[PDB]
């Protein structure tokens, strides 16, 4: 039931850095209007390692209020901090999340029962929404094994994995595993092969500005269609190679400003703006994804 | 036409830890029985770092003897020293090998220029032969960029790519990048999912003892039978994760063995043989795979 | 005048998990009676990713209290976000600290200009204190330069530059490229090497527990005698040693509570508490430190 | 009784890139020269995965031959393979080399148990020469754990350690635990520090064309003038400040050449040439090095 593909929300900041709650409106409708089936908010991509436990659950209080109801919302929670994170597991609860989601916690190196206790605390708080084991070796630094994701996916109360990670052997080992376990394919650039190796859906950045691609590369997988499956996912994948080249999260802001969505295309500092030159090829990309 | 299933082939050694070539025939002969398109001769696979060229260049001559006409040779050349390269690639040439390739040289630290002028040199003694670079990070330490492996890609004389690395973000752009060149998927593991990210066909040491799936593999995506094709990467990756147990080319070896075409499924030492606890589980496989 | 011997203080908890002030001065008075150079409060030995702004704010006020111009005070003021490191810069200024610091920002990938402008961001809100730049790959993640390095270094407003890497070579070429750099050693178990290789003191959490061993390691490389240099090395790995098999901040946390000084040996979640079967080994490591 | 300053021998090439035995016997009594306490000869410096068994053995023998009994004579007879290692150990005992080495088998990846049996097997062939591991992770891609290096250092017959890591905790935890272990510093730039930590002596490239400074900085240690022992490294790091930045092993060369020593500056290919830019700056240190 939390199967999909859900995008992962970005969070519009103003001219002073604050947060725009009305770009925020305008983004959590528009990727309702886009037709996605959820969304995974204050996670990496929503800045949330750059924004305080207030500014993080006052996102989680107004898409709630813009979504509720009408698609799932997974709200990220996890902090380097079980106690920060149990605090934002109870305001979901509050605000009427679907789900709870955490990063295995980072900078600080924690043993796997650790890891283990953090999960447990965190679901204690959720109080019944279901916990979405968060996976992205590359920036949490924490690099989990096959046995470890078996034991952390099977924690009474865990509802799914988020597979940060571009290992499809690995992704299908966890299938094969756990074949009733919601798994998301974390990496948007190799999403078809994630779905093909085990993945049943996705959680990613790049599905707010394209989400509907992300539907159809599904479709087609599903009426045994790869040829638009991989042209789908050429077309997603020349995308992001340009956000890679301009910065993902600022990138993909920018392209909405275009869209008309968000106001102030910014990120918080240390993040910089997008190079002006790189303008011309975003602005074209918001053109024609406009249609 | 040098896309498609190439088996990397095994060689079979006796008690002193000798070329089986008795074996070695009856190895090539199974695999195309088998209906493989070809075998990539003297590879990692086959021990060729455990071995003399004079070694070398023997199995690359039973081989030769063996198939040549029957199916598609291509003879890994590489060593770490250009002139080993030169004088592997120059026997192939005079063995009537259809393609040639190397690993990009290891151990020792070396320029991305001078990775080129190794391939260049090998290319010319190849004389005539289409070379086939070999990327595998993860036994080379060589991390090549993706701009590097266009302009490998690129040089004259180059006809293919052999892409052992699971990221298959990078596999579509290679892809996206050169449509005609021929790109063979190196990870068994990941098949389905390489196919569908670009590769047109992979060269994989499992191949040996059950390349009818991988072929299979290929006949489902092209029909657009993708539930079978995942159905036959998940058996091949049960196989797989039984493999990585006991040890590849050592357990690969062992079920060729109770398949009657190995005599002494023995690796040369530093390998150890295989576990015996394993022996019943590979025993259960030979029988299995004879289907 | 921020070269030497400076500990990495560790913030006391209490049960409830919530800062134990009492603890804290006491800490800091111990390290002061301890002889050492200064302190480097808020950073990663006080678990300040573990902690809120307002929570390290506290801290910093508390310890500027009780080390009023006593020692050398630096106040580790980074975060990820440049606004909460300006915000906590402004504060330390505000409570008369020596020094300023931040480790380059994590987690999100950055670039290198943005890690410049993050610095002088920070060394702008400090308002006249000194930058000492935090390098600990190990942690961070960040793969500077020596270029890299050598650049954030001369930053205007940069005036020290916390070496926590195991490369010595770096150190010695730093060191080469900033002979009069404020050159800290961040790894207490090669101390005596890195400072060989050119550093000119250093910051470690196991000076709270055995400061004048490092003090001593100094001493004894000044007047040449190498020989007790090594002694004094060994007795503070065999240390360290135990401290990483129980977990460093919790061993010490449990070592100083054995010796009075920390009421509560507890790290706040995801830490957990040490293993009982290290209390045995830690009982008595706080025993002969204190014989000592 | 190993203990003690070993410089790395380089094989000087010709023309055609053939042993350049006029130059070897040069290098070798250059060495010798240089109050060096003996030679490590056949190593990672002396380009020897980049040779043939044959010529590594000629290579061997010919060094015997120049400075048997006047210098300690360790022989690097590290391969892949056991059995190539084993020969090239067997022909050590036969001209006579004091110890034996061997670096931990690459490429393909052992497990620890099959990685001592090798040691093992190695030790058997060198006929009661001392076996001193060879550990240099950076190149082999092999990183043993502190138990590992200490079983392996335990093994009946290993005599020393060569250690080519810059983890100077490792260090000093080697030799709490092996009191009387021969251990070698690995990295020139960091030798005093190596020695501080622990390191009894030290095998390196660098130590070629300046011997005496390492011999310098142990004196200095030793009579505890820290001040002129880092003179003394810092000296060193300038140098191979440079030799980095023109390529270590063609470098060095370089500069012996420029010392009259060694004919033909080349290294084989894949190695290319020293560019033109450095030779003057070569050119300078020959020259100051030489008074």
């Amino acid at each position: 039931n939390l199967r999909g593909v859900m995008a992962a929300l970005l969070t519009p900041f103003d001219q002073q850095q604050a947060l725009d709650k009305a770009s925020l409106r305008r983004l959590v409708q528009f990727n309702i209007q886009q037709g996605i089936d959820g969304l995974y908010v204050g996670g990496s991509t929503g800045e949330a390692f750059v924004q305080s436990l207030s500014e993080r659950e006052q996102v989680l209080e107004i898409v709630a209020e813009e979504g509720k109801g009408k698609i799932k919302l997974i709200a990220h929670v996890g902090c380097v901090t079980t106690a920060e994170s149990q605090q934002l597991a109870a305001s979901a609860k509050r605000y009427g999340f679907d789900a709870v989601s955490a990063v295995t916690p980072f900078y600080y190196p924690f043993s796997f029962e650790e890891h283990c206790d953090h999960y447990r605390a965190i679901i204690d708080s959720a109080d019944g929404l279901p916990m979405v084991v968060y996976n992205i070796p590359a920036l949490s630094g924490v690099k989990l094994t096959l046995d470890q994701i078996n034991t952390l996916v099977t924690l009474p109360g865990v509802g799914a994995l988020k597979q940060t990670s571009g290992d499809l052997y690995q992704m299908e080992q966890i299938r094969r595993e756990h074949p009733d376990l919601v798994l998301y394919n974390g990496y948007d650039e190799i999403f078809a092969s994630g779905l093909l190796a085990g993945a049943d859906g996705g959680i990613g950045s790049t599905y707010n500005i394209m989400g509907w691609r992300y539907q159809g590369i599904v479709k087609a997988l599903k009426e045994g269609d790869i040829q638009t499956a991989q042209k789908l996912q050429t077309e997603c994948n020349k995308v992001i190679d340009l956000l890679i080249k301009t910065g993902v999260f600022r990138g993909l802001k920018t392209v909405l400003h275009y869209m008309d969505v968000v106001s102030v295309p910014l990120c918080r500092k240390p993040f910089g703006p997008v190079d002006e030159k790189y303008l011309p090829e975003l602005k074209a990309l918001a053109q024609q994804l406009m249609q």
